């Protein structure tokens, strides 16, 4: 909850010892993966939020593509891509592992994650469509993707996606399900009983809900962000 | 080996000391697994599937009916090309294809992300109107390949993951291998380093195993776009 850094800001000091730095943004569902993984693993970390509409120019040294999340370790290593940063964290900090250890069981989770692979672009295309234009086309595509997730979970008959306890796969796909209310997409999940239950269950984990934003604040952030407002990334601070 | 199709006998249980791979001889996704099975000396039996006359029993092997699919002597079923490859490097640490430093592993997975759009683009190019395909697609491939060209220019190494052949190289190879057959050779005109990497990959023994000439590949596609039950076995 620290103000984002923007154009004309001082590039950060060296990473604190015993700490991993994450370049983030408070509303970014991709960055929330890393943050939730860092948190659920008790890894000591300093968060540096980035103003994605007023990016500090030195941030392109941290990531040529200019996207969060980004890891910076005490050694100066820079890791990019939310799924990759999480995998890097479950391997470079082999303490409380979020992936199972049996490669067959790990792969069985990665396969479940593939069922989610279309969902972020769909939600992004829904956010970036004409507001007063209610597109059934996008919403229908999400229903199909969510049906594969609904079906997938019914087959495993477990509480979570990767099994009975909370696994990496659950943090990986959660940020989008959490935003469905604010995005007024709750009808893409009407035909998904098992999914609603899993969502509720995720609301009770301390980590999956740590950075909960009321639906109201999130919609106003989107309004500012779609207008490329330099205040979007810090709205609500 | 001839593909298995509708009305065929489901295969016997996987021989011990052997891992089964459900494949298709022209499939670039399965080519990932096969090259990984090869370059790691893993003993494996290949079962090609007729993707235009799928045997009904293949859907118990994969509800989605896609290849590649792994089956081990224990009956474990692994799906998705990248997942089968990662599984193989983790159940068989003889000849490591990923580096062991997580940062360097991550640095290769990050490089792989530059490739993520390329397979769907190529599929869209293949399934477009034969006469007057689309320069629009070709432009998206040019932009996508620019990220790979620059990435290799930045690392200034012979391969993508460093100086020896890494998982990353086998992961993205099948599509560059087909650029000739697909007549996309102009999407790589402004990519000097890529051309070089391609030439080198044709000389790797694994990346060239069971070589398919551009004409044969072109004929397989033609039969495949017409849903021919003979596309998968064409050329045997
Ligand atoms: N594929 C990336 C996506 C990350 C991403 O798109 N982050 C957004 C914020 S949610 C961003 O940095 N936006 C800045 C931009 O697109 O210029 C991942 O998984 O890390
Ligand atoms: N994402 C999958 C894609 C596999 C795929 O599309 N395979 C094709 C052959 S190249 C297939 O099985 N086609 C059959 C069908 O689409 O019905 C992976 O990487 O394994």
């Amino acid at each position: 909850s620290a103000r984002s850094l923007g154009k004309g800001s001082a590039p950060p000091g060296p990473v604190p010892e015993g700490q991993i730095r994450v370049y983030s943004m408070r509303f970014c569902p991709f960055a929330q993966r890393t943050l939730m993984v860092l948190k659920a693993k008790g890894i000591r970390h300093e968060i540096i939020n980035i103003n994605l509409k007023n990016k500090p120019e030195w941030f392109f040294e941290k990531n040529p593509f200019g996207l969060v999340p980004v890891l910076e370790n005490t050694q100066g290593h820079l890791i990019t891509e939310s799924v990759i940063t999480c995998e890097y964290l479950d391997e470079a900090y082999p303490e409380k592992k979020l992936f199972p250890d049996d490669p067959y069981e790990k792969a069985c989770q990665k396969m479940t994650f593939e069922l989610f692979s279309k969902v972020p672009s769909l939600v992004t295309s829904f956010i970036r469509a004409k507001r007063k234009e209610d597109h059934p086309g996008i919403k229908e595509e999400l229903k199909k993707e969510f049906s594969k997730l609904e079906e997938a979970m019914a087959n495993k008959r477990t509480a979570f996606f990767g099994g009975n306890s909370l696994s990496m796969i659950d943090y990986l796909i959660w940020p989008w399900f959490q935003r469905l209310e604010a995005l007024e997409l709750n009808e893409c999940i009407d035909h998904t009983p098992k999914l609603k239950l899993w969502m509720a269950t995720m609301q009770e984990d301390p980590v999956a809900s740590s950075h909960f934003i009321d639906a109201k604040t999130y919609r106003d952030y989107l309004s500012l962000y779609l207008q490329d407002s330099p205040e979007a990334c810090d709205y609500g601070l």
